[PDB]
């Protein structure tokens, strides 16, 4: 389909982005495999919606 992988911005927090691009803390966890807040700026982390 189609990934929309983004360098964590200000904003370095999961919750924080999440809420920031409009993506639920679920799915962008689900498809990083991210467990908590251990982001920070640069990390590349991905975020696609849609389907």
């Amino acid at each position: 389909g189609t990934n929309t992988y983004y360098t964590v911005k200000s904003g370095d927090t999961l919750n924080k982005i999440a809420a920031q691009y409009g993506v639920s803390v679920a799915n962008l966890r689900s498809w990083n495999g991210i467990s908590g807040d251990l982001i920070f700026v640069g990390q590349k982390l991905i975020v696609k919606k849609g389907s």
